[PDB]
């Protein structure tokens, strides 16, 4: 790209508990938990009992240091800085002799000028990290209140003091793990003349016919004289040149803004997941001085995203219309992928949005108490065509809002809303998570005096209603900001659910039904979820054989909520016979996560537009542990990954029973309407045999984004009681020369009623190294099979679904692991789980 020379201080660093002098090799970017757990100074964090056994660490202070070598050529380079991408968190670093910096804020970069420091030959760097704990003691000392960061499993809620990862003090599925280190890149820069500091591609306009782009840079120029340069911008699609413009200046010593006109004529537009291609230009600035002194380039896809919020009959909108089509929102809420964040590679990074894209997710949204992700994260997110909904990093608490913390979030706004605001997924901010319910709703007013109280209710106000709108408004003025999740709807008050957006906890802490999901409706939920024990392998990660129990001490250990497991029983309890085997009612307990769920995500696509979106509680996990996630901690899709992806499926028949009558409604997410359709549905029972006749609609439209019903029949007169214990509904959908274009199946009973028969799933497999293809077979039907492998991290082309009784079934599982010579395959069902 230009003149400059980047060395990556990536090797050869050292660590050491402070006073110990003692010094071992460590591995940067990392933690210390990881150079610990490297020289076997921890047990494995996740294993067993070990949290409580590593507790320790974050009450010891952290020091660590590397040296490099400088040539006399690279110190007369005109300017060299030193980057660090992140220091978690109260970090001096040293060079030479010299206190560059005093670091306070995780989630900030920091660009330092070092070339007068620096000498010829060897370089000393040395970073000293004072515990978070022992740095924030005295300030908590100070406050004369506990915080309410309940979340934070420490008696003291330090947490809130610190610019630090919110979970990484615990949380409600989380370890704590309180940990420091230089947790993204440190790369050391020799230049000339200037850097490009911010290079933002501003859209203008967008129609078919033009796209008007503002190119704006921020150029720090190191060198005392004034210099003629000339700024380039090229704009290209799959390495061709599209436009390119030019723009004479002379940069003088500092900051130079420099703006650009740009404009792309008949411009492809971005489309997210299900609606087309995610097209990526790319756009590279370069600045010319006679060589190219500094180039800085983005990937920019063209598209509008508007929200909308706005008062309405039903109260307030809130959705997503992009490029000028309201777009029904289907993800989920994304959390940290480690305890240990420079643990996560590329490679899982690309696995995670591989299983959003084949899930057909189109938005996931970042939730406050993790961390603004990193670069790669948001890249994927462009290229795999998911809208990104931000939290700022606050959670749960109220935060303070002191003058000095308010400068500190400023300067971690400022460098993320920059970081980030080029990104085509990027589609809002929002203050934070669930905040202002906590404020109102969550009892604080008998816990702090009035004033204490009245003091967090005008800090709230300074800081989400404020500092972080404002700050938007200045560096990402057409991007959305809502002050909190959810902004007014709480789940207790049916009279504000027509307001905003819901998260819905009436399912799971309010103990309702999943059926309720049909019935209580918000505008757009961007929570709801219900927990589950993940698959037998990620358990036996954690846990010897003697401790599969759910009440171990052990598998407790990992179940940080707290009513969890009662929860759990409850609700299966309503729907399934319990299993007596801890091995059963861990497969049982998938089933019905991913039951009850996809009953409610249907029920939000169902009652669109009055709904606009979805976003299940949670996507993934940070370690083996019990959670709301539809993917365990080592990549396995649970059943409720599998439901996800069938109830987000562009076009669905969603059979919908209620009141003894059955309802069918066909939805779509197309962006083309379907004529001349056919419904087609036929009774069959658990033998295979068809009763009574095929049931035909004939001549059904699908518009393009709409969910309407086709069928209507009351159960009574058509199937008795006995019907409805022993048959399935089979529904299909085909076009007008007979092709389908989707399917469903339905039952009619809860399946503890079910007469379901005993049976085996007979099963053939074709293994080939990376790859097993399963064809199965059962004679009845086999309900809600697990085909269960030992292979972590196996992928399937389907699990969790109903063997139909005679249907030949064909299954892929693939993983780099499988071996050309027999892959371990047990297959469970509903039936076998009970005598
Ligand atoms: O309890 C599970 C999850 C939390 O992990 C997370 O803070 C989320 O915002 C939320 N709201 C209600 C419950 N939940
Ligand atoms: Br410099
Ligand atoms: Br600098
Ligand atoms: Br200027
Ligand atoms: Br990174
Ligand atoms: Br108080
Ligand atoms: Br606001
Ligand atoms: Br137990
Ligand atoms: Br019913
Ligand atoms: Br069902
Ligand atoms: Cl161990
Ligand atoms: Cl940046
Ligand atoms: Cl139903
Ligand atoms: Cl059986």
């Amino acid at each position: 790209n230009d003149t400059s020379e980047v060395m990556l201080l990536d090797t050869g660093w050292e660590f050491s508990q402070s006073g110990t002098e003692k010094w071992m090799p460590a591995t940067v970017p990392g933690t210390v938990h990881q150079d610990l757990i490297s020289h076997e100074l921890l047990p494995n964090p996740f294993y067993g009992m070990n949290e409580k056994k590593i507790q320790w660490v974050e009450n010891e202070d952290w020091e660590y240091r590397t040296s490099f070598i400088v040539s006399e050529e690279q110190l007369n380079r005109d300017g060299i800085q030193l980057i660090f991408e992140g220091l978690d968190t109260y970090a001096d670093v040293y060079l030479n002799g010299s206190l560059l910096l005093k670091a306070d804020n995780m989630f900030v970069g920091y660009t330092l000028p070092v070339k007068s420091v620096l000498r010829k030959g060897e370089n000393h760097l040395y970073i000293y990290f004072h515990s978070p704990i022992r740095q924030t003691l005295p300030q908590y000392a100070s406050n004369g209140f506990n915080y309410p960061a309940d979340n934070d499993h420490h008696e003291k809620h330090l947490s809130v003091f610190s610019r630090k990862a919110p979970y990484s003090y615990g949380w409600d599925w989380g370890i704590r793990m309180v940990t420091s280190g230089v947790w993204r890149p440190v790369t050391l820069r020799f230049y000339d003349i200037a850097t490009i500091s911010d290079y933002y591609v501003r859209q203008l306009s967008l129609t078919d016919e033009n796209a008007r782009l503002s190119n704006e840079l921020i150029v720090n120029q190191i060198v005392p004289q004034k210099i003629p340069a000339e700024v380039r911008v090229n704009v290209s699609l799959n390495g061709t040149t599209v436009t390119e413009v030019k723009q004479q200046v002379t940069l003088q010593p500092g900051i130079n803004h420099i703006t650009l006109p740009a404009e792309v004529t008949n411009p492809v537009r971005w489309m997210p997941n299900g609606w087309g291609t995610p097209t990526l230009y790319d756009f590279s600035a370069q600045i010319a001085c006679g060589r190219i002194v500094a180039e800085q380039s983005h990937r920019i896809g063209l598209r509008t995203i508007r929200v909308v919020n706005e008062k309405d009959k039903d109260g307030e909108s809130f959705y997503f219309e992009v490029n000028g089509i309201p777009m029904f929102a289907k993800g989920a809420n994304y959390i940290p992928q480690d305890a240990l964040l420079p643990n996560v590679t590329t490679e899982r990074y690309q696995t995670l949005f591989r299983d959003m894209k084949e899930a057909n997710m189109n938005m996931v949204r970042i939730w406050g108490g993790g961390t603004y992700e990193n670069n790669l994260f948001y890249d994927l997110a462009d290229e795999n065509g998911i809208l990104v909904w931000q939290d700022f990093m606050f959670a749960c608490t109220p935060y303070p809002s002191d003058p000095t913390f308010l400068k500190r979030v400023e300067a971690e706004a400022v460098y993320n809303i920059r970081r980030l605001r080029n990104h085509a997924s990027l589609a809002m901010w929002c203050g934070n998570n669930e905040i202002l319910e906590a404020l109102k709703y969550w009892g604080f007013e008998k816990k702090f005096t009035p004033e204490v109280y009245q003091g967090l209710m005008h800090g709230y106000d300074k800081l989400f209603r404020e500092l972080l709108p404002s700050t938007v408004k200045e560096f990402d003025s057409d991007r959305f900001y809502v002050h909190s999740s959810p902004y007014l709807a709480n789940w207790g008050r049916p009279e504000s659910w027509g307001t905003g957006d819901s998260h819905n906890w009436g399912v799971w802490y309010g103990k309702k039904p999943f059926e309720s999901l049909d019935t209580d409706l918000p505008r757009f939920m961007s929570e709801f979820g219900f927990q589950s024990f993940p698959e037998m392998k990620t358990i036996a990660a954690f846990a010897a054989p003697e401790d599969y129990q759910i009440e171990s001490e052990v598998m407790n250990a990992h179940q940080k909520s707290s009513i969890g497991n009662s929860l759990i029983r409850t609700y299966m309890e309503r729907d399934y016979i319990i299993p007596e085997s801890f091995e059963d009612f861990v497969y049982v307990g998938l089933v019905l996560q991913g039951q009850g769920m996809r009953h409610g995500l249907e029920a939000h696509r169902r009652n669109r537009p009055y709904c606009m979106g979805t976003l299940y509680w949670q996507l993934n996990d940070s370690w083996p542990v019990v959670s709301w996630s539809s993917i365990d901690y080592y990549g396995n899709w649970k059943a409720l990954h599998y439901q996800a992806k069938r109830a987000f499926a562009p076009v669905l028949i969603n059979p919908i029973q209620q009141n003894d009558s059955l309802s069918v409604y066909l939805i779509s997410d197309r962006l083309d309407t379907m004529e001349q359709m056919t419904l087609e549905m036929k009774v069959v029972d658990f033998d295979g045999k068809t009763l009574g006749k095929k049931i035909q609609v004939h001549s059904l439209e699908v518009p393009a984004n709409t969910s309407k019903c086709v069928y209507r029949a009351k159960l009574d007169g058509w199937l008795t009681p006995e019907d409805c214990r022993r048959s399935f509904l089979k529904l299909i959908l085909k076009d007008k020369s007979g092709h389908q274009v989707a399917e469903s199946v339905h039952f009619f009973r809860k399946t503890k009623d079910l007469q379901l028969p005993p049976t085996s799933v007979s099963y053939q497999m074709k293994q080939t190294d990376g790859k097993c293809e399963l064809t199965l077979f059962s004679s009845m039907l086999a309900k809600d099979i697990f085909i269960e492998t030992p292979l972590q991290g196996a992928r399937y082309s389907d699990n969790f679904f109903d063997l139909l009784p005679g249907e030949r079934k064909k299954v892929i599982i693939t993983s780099p692991r499988i071996k050309k010579g027999e892959l371990p395959v047990n297959i469970k069902h509903i039936r076998e789980t009970y005598k």
